[PDB]
């Protein structure tokens, strides 16, 4: 099982398309909702997605079908389509997600921001870097529900500087779609989701604190955060998870102005990435780096907290750290983070020492040696 938020509020879960393109948005929204007694959200929603999966880790499409009959209905607990709650304008969350991912598998995270009054909207990004996504081919498609499937696209050696590249700054274009999308449904544009859901768009008009505005991400995510920040003044700070450096054009090192945060894992990191992360750093912008003692990679996704301990460790979903202590970490760290950098009314400075690796299971700045 996937966690709970830790915060106040109850957590409700939908979905957005628009447009119906390959070209348009695609989010999972993860919002403070009402008291209800609304069904869990389905974590994996359509078999392709595992099909995917299977692409990415390499293996017979068959695999996919065993990881579907294993996960695939399985639950995380936000309730589905249940009313947002009203009388309050919350701050805002893009969250990127990582190669091979996509929108729903970092719902351990967007589930505890909502629990402390974010909207957060992870983008499902068609740069096909996730295991896979849709989009519909017309309208008439979309009326209908067909949809059109992307799966990963697997690259030669020669493409990976060149593509990557690409591809970050197309998730950053992305993300900055995304939070327009957003501000727009803010101010009360009507939208048609091409997702025909039982969520009105219109309730979340007015809810949005339209200057609180904050991008995430875990590993190419991570590093499409430093991408977003640097081309889209209208997100105010960023939170690297885990990122993966690689992909970033050298100019970009020096063109972050707002407050960045990197969350690292013990073991993902590695010398070259962690200079590059350095190259980010001068004395007049603001920086923080942790690293969670004894954490993996997949600590900051979802299927961190779909196996047990054994077969977790075994596959690397597990670290010889408690999933739920590192995700609760890297959760209350970037809470204490977002509020100082938003500007947020809230207690999460709570966890400031957090911020500055100040805990028993926390390395402040890195264990990696680059001398
Ligand atoms: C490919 C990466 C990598 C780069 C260099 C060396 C090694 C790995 C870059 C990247 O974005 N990574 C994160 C991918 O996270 C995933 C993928 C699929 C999932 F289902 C989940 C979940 N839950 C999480 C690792
Ligand atoms: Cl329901
Ligand atoms: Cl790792």
């Amino acid at each position: 099982k996937i966690p709970r938020g830790n915060g106040p509020y109850s957590v409700g879960c939908t979905d957005l398309m628009f447009d119906h393109t390959n070209k348009g948005t695609f989010l999972r929204l993860y919002y403070p909702s009402q008291d209800n007694d609304r069904l869990d959200t389905l974590w994996i929603p359509n078999k392709e997605y595992f099909w995917g999966l299977s692409k990415f880790l390499g293996t017979h499409w068959l695999m996919g079908n065993i990881l579907r009959l294993l996960f695939g209905s399985m639950t995380t607990p936000a309730n589905w389509n249940s009313p947002l709650r009203p009388g309050e304008k919350y701050p805002l969350v893009v969250f990127s997600h990582g190669l091979g991912a996509f929108r729903t598998l970092y719902s351990a995270i967007g589930i505890d921001l909502a629990s402390h009054g974010f909207i957060v909207a992870a983008v499902e990004h068609r740069d096909r870097s996730a295991s896979a996504t849709y989009y519909f081919k017309d309208q008439s498609a979309a009326e209908i529900g067909d949809k059109s499937w992307l799966y990963l696209r697997t690259l030669k050696q020669e493409e990976e500087t060149h593509i990557r590249n690409e591809q970050v700054r197309q998730r950053a274009k992305e993300c900055s779609q995304a939070l327009s999308l957003i501000l727009d449904i803010d101010h009360g544009k009507p939208v048609k989701n091409a997702l025909d859901l039982k969520f009105d768009m219109e309730q979340l008009k007015d809810s949005i604190d339209r200057e609180k505005i904050a991008v995430i991400g875990h590993s190419f995510g991570g590093a499409t955060v430093i991408q977003t920040l640097s081309e889209d003044q209208r997100f105010r700070c960023g939170i690297a998870l885990d990122a993966w450096m690689f992909p970033l054009g050298d100019e970009v090192y020096s063109r972050i102005p707002q407050p960045l945060f990197f969350i690292n894992s013990e073991y993902f990191q590695y010398p070259a990435n962690i200079i590059k992360m350095k190259k980010c750093y001068s004395p007049d912008k603001e920086r923080k780096m942790i690293t969670i003692r004894g954490s993996v990679h997949q600590n900051f996704a979802d299927f961190t907290f779909a196996t047990g301990k054994i077969i977790g460790h075994m596959l690397k979903l597990k670290g010889d750290i408690d999933s739920n202590v590192a995700i609760d970490l890297s959760n209350k760290a970037s809470l204490a983070f977002l509020q100082k950098h938003l500007g947020l009314h809230k207690d999460f400075d709570q966890w400031d020492c957090l911020i500055e690796g100040d805990d028993e299971n926390l390395i402040p700045g890195t264990n990696i040696n680059t001398t």
